[PDB]
């Protein structure tokens, strides 16, 4: 039962700097590491963070990953002078030596140690790691890239020897390949590495043929390295997500990892001078958010680059939010990725189909309020509360009168109570999100929608979970409608996307496809307001109330977090998973999930091609050109 978010960092990793004039590496700066922590001050985040002690990496640890030919080279740099350490840089590509960078190396390596011990062992639920030198481009036998030791490398071997681990995940949003992230894992499949970079064409730095999507691993771990070259610049968030819904995602959850590490590095976001995208600071609560399912929670952040002072600790504090658990920005703005994206993301996709079967294509403190049935009390988490006022009993009783007859008092209460909570959630902001036990669906339903827009609550997306005709209708307002079932039904607006999954052991993979790729691109684009999900009677605890502790919390990544849960009727084991994925506790894993049956990716396909017009973050091929 791990608790909360570990903060390992020390200022002496800043105590070291480039002594020379040198214009390649004269863009990582000691300010870096200061502006980071001192950014997550200024914010209040740090105080909130499990502060974890820097120590030192053993030399066996660092021999993990490199040989003692290196080691010893590196070892022996304390005792140069200025003219010893430039002979000694110009050996390698891209950096530059401190006398004391040897001992921040050391320290940047066991400041990740000491985060995968602290999430490892259950003492804290995340954390994240603020080091420096960087790691991704550190190899076995030599520094590259203002990289001494690869220190994620370390991490996954050392999570992989200590902890006894087979599956690890390790993401690279920095803007540069991390190549050595990627030769260090090349033929081991234990280690899935996805990396995407700017690497246009391979002109750009470290312009390497690896770099590009060919590169799907050797031996036995091909199909477990993943890289999306971005070939132009200016990637905005539309692209990263493309790239997260249609390339990471997909793969993560089927890969199941035991244990993710993030290369984080903040160049790929907008202002920075070395990666040139467009990409905003609050893209990555969002990347961080949809990881965070995966592994039970067990996440490590490990600070790579990122190199416009300013625009650093905004996205640093974004990432630290969503690894607390505060709620995520509402993105706007989303649309199709440019046709760039799309080419590589198309190219990763096909090249990968071979592994990964779901890319085939073919040939052409209060955050819950839970709101039970009278009389029954429950256990619940510590930010959790429970339920009435007259001007609403006087609100439900002018909705009673208008339009029902309503008579039964117990349903007259659920409707005072779904007004309750709806008004706490938008126009008062006390609660983020809330669930409701319900007794007659239509009315429940037809009233929260209802009320939500006069809230007002511009766009309403509406999750709905159960078979029969929808209480609610395309026309009430912004609405999209999404309905989860088994009759199988052919819908025609533009607005509603209807998804027949075949029952059967593998209902729980067609779900989770069926999310990452068709629900949460189109949600993400449509930018609710406020998540409204319901689940009625005939689909409860049945099989596809496996993957609903995941929808309820990706879609948190919507409407700042704000989802009215209508639970009808009454069922124990499901209103504690909606409470305690709506508190923003840790998701039990799903196993390793095999590929959906191809009944059901075709019509996951017809969706796609019905709404990718319309909803062009649904698009993982390049448009047909007219
Ligand atoms: N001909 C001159 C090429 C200079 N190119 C410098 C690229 C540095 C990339 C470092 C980084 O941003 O990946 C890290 F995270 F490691 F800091
Ligand atoms: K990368
Ligand atoms: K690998
Ligand atoms: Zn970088």
């Amino acid at each position: 039962a791990a608790s909360g978010s570990a903060l390992i960092f020390d200022e002496e990793m800043s105590r070291y700097k480039l002594l020379w004039t040198d214009p390649a590496c004269e863009i990582e700066v000691p300010e870096r590491l200061t502006v980071s922590y001192e950014a997550l001050r200024t914010h209040g985040l740090a105080q909130r963070c499990k502060a974890v002690p820097v120590r030192q990496a053993t030399e066996q640890e660092i021999l993990l990953a490199h040989s003692e030919e290196y080691l010893e080279a590196v070892k022996q740099t304390p005792g140069m002078n200025v003219e010893e350490l430039m002979a000694f840089s110009k050996k390698y590509n891209d950096v530059y030596f401190h006398q004391n960078i040897y001992h921040c190396a050391k320290l940047a390596a066991g400041a990740t140690l000491q985060l995968v011990d602290s999430v490892m062992k259950r003492e804290v639920r995340n954390g994240m790691a603020l080091v420096r030198p960087p790691g991704h481009h550190s190899q076995r036998s030599a520094a590259n890239g203002f990289c001494v030791f690869n220190n994620v490398a370390f991490a996954a071997l050392y999570a992989k020897k200590n902890y006894n681990l087979n599956r690890i995940l390790i993401v690279d949003w920095d803007v540069h390949h991390g190549q050595g992230i990627q030769y260090c894992f090349e033929e081991d499949p234990s280690v899935l590495y996805f990396s995407w970079h700017r690497y246009e064409h391979q002109s750009f730095w470290p312009n390497l043929p690896e770099s590009d999507y060919s590169s799907v691993g050797k031996g036995k771990g091909s199909g477990f390295n993943i890289n999306l070259p971005w070939n132009k610049v200016g990637m905005t968030n539309s692209d990263y997500l493309a790239a997260f819904f249609h390339v990471l995602l997909p793969v993560a959850y089927e890969f199941d990892p035991e244990l993710v590490i993030v290369s984080a590095g903040f160049d790929s976001a907008i202002g920075d001078p070395e990666g040139e995208m467009c990409a905003l600071p609050e893209i990555f609560a969002h990347l961080t958010h949809l990881l965070m399912p995966l592994a039970a929670g067990k996440m490590c952040v490990v600070l790579e680059g990122g190199f416009n002072l300013t625009s650093l600790g905004q996205s640093v504090c974004q990432t630290v939010h969503s690894l607390l658990g505060d709620p995520t920005p509402r993105i706007s703005g989303l649309g199709t990725a440019c046709d760039s994206a799309l080419e590589s993301i198309q190219n990763v996709r096909n090249v990968q189909s071979s592994y990964w079967s779901s890319f085939k294509h073919l040939a052409q403190s209060v955050r819950t309020v839970v709101v039970p049935p009278p009389g029954v009390e429950l256990t619940l988490p510590k930010n959790c509360q429970h339920s009435i006022s007259e001007s609403t009993a006087k609100e439900v009783q002018r909705i009673r009168d208008k339009h029902f007859d309503l008579t039964d008092q117990n349903i007259l209460r659920s409707l005072g109570n779904i007004i309750s909570v709806l008004d706490r959630m938008m126009r008062s902001d006390e609660v983020c999100n809330g669930c409701v036990v319900v007794s007659d669906l239509s009315v429940s339903v037809q009233c929260a929608l209802q009320h939500a827009l006069t809230e007002p609550a511009e766009r309403v997306l509406v999750v709905y979970v159960g078979d029969g005709e929808l209480p609610v209708k395309t026309n009430d307002g912004k609405v999209f409608l999404v309905q989860i079932c088994t009759k199988e039904t052919e819908d025609k607006c533009v607005n509603r996307l209807t998804l027949c999954l075949r029952e059967g052991e593998s209902l729980t993979a067609g779900f989770m496809q069926a999310l990452l790729g068709l629900i949460l691109p189109v949600a993400y684009e449509f930018n609710p307001a406020l998540v409204l999900g319901i689940v009625e009677e005939t689909a409860a605890k049945t099989r596809l109330m496996r993957v609903w502790g995941h929808m309820t919390c990706l879609i948190q990544g919507l409407a700042r977090g704000r989802m009215l849960t209508l639970l009808q009727g009454y069922d124990k084991d499901l209103l504690e998973l909606t409470v305690s994925a709506l508190s923003g506790a840790s998701i039990s894993p799903l196993g390793p999930l095999r590929a959906p049956k191809p009944e059901d990716v075709e019509m996951m396909e017809k969706q796609r091609q019905r709404l990718q017009e319309r909803w062009g973050l649904l698009r993982c091929t390049v448009s047909e050109s007219w």
